[PDB]
């Protein structure tokens, strides 16, 4: 008879966390893959002189 | 979603190097070649007396 605004919004949220969920899921890793890099840098000075030297 | 200032400044650390690489080699190289030349030096003096006397 009436109620249907609460039920589609609460499911209409629902559907929008689950296309929410890869593009945060790839962002996620898209961001913890650039420290990986970071981590990774920073020792090219190391290896760098080394060679040079 | 967020963390590029980590990934960034890891880059321009790896390409800061890489531009400071040929920098170093010629400012290296230069170095080298200097000793080469006071290593040659200091036997002007036998070969100048040498010639003298």
């Amino acid at each position: 008879f009436t109620l249907i605004e609460l039920m589609i919004v609460i499911a209409i949220v629902g559907i929008l966390a689950a296309v929410a969920l890869p593009a945060y899921q790839d962002y996620t890793a898209r961001a913890q893959v650039s420290e990986a890099i970071l981590l990774a840098e920073g020792q090219k000075s190391a290896v760098t002189e080394y060679y040079l030297n």
